[PDB]
């Protein structure tokens, strides 16, 4: 625990869409395990269920495929078929408004879940505090 502990309000009772203000893309986990972002609100792979394993520590799962959002050893996001240490994220409030997700496994290096303006996933090392890429707003499905 070497990070602040400002947590977002709201809960995990219902699924959500993770909207990235950077380019206005929703986080998407495709059936093949590919992760990206899309602006198409009618997409069936943007509905995500978050669950708290510990206070502030969550899994982010696709309701359509059951895949878990995860970040690999080189900082790339991917969809995992089963839950593992690369699937846990530190969900925190940011700028008193947005939600950010830091890779628990790579928390010491501040690797965040993040989408570039063109909708492509940002690599762990390339993310950092202060970018719009890491800022999410969980919206109702």
């Amino acid at each position: 625990h070497h990070h602040h502990f400002n947590l977002p309000p709201g809960n995990y009772k219902k699924p959500k869409l993770l909207y990235c203000s950077n380019g206005g893309h929703f986080l998407r986990i495709l059936p093949d395990g590919t992760v990206d972002g899309t602006r198409d609100r009618s997409d069936q792979h943007i509905q995500l269920q978050l669950s708290a394993e510990s206070v502030g520590e969550v899994y982010i799962k696709s309701t359509e495929t059951g895949q878990y959002l995860a970040m690999d050893t080189d900082g790339l996001l991917y969809g995992s078929q089963t839950p593992n240490e690369e699937c846990l994220f530190l969900e925190r409030l940011e700028e008193n408004h947005y939600n950010t997700y830091i890779s628990k496994k790579h928390a010491e290096k501040n690797w965040f879940v993040g989408l570039k303006k063109n909708g492509s996933i940002k690599r762990g090392p390339r993310t950092h505090y202060g970018q719009k890429a890491i800022l999410f707003l969980p919206l109702p499905v």
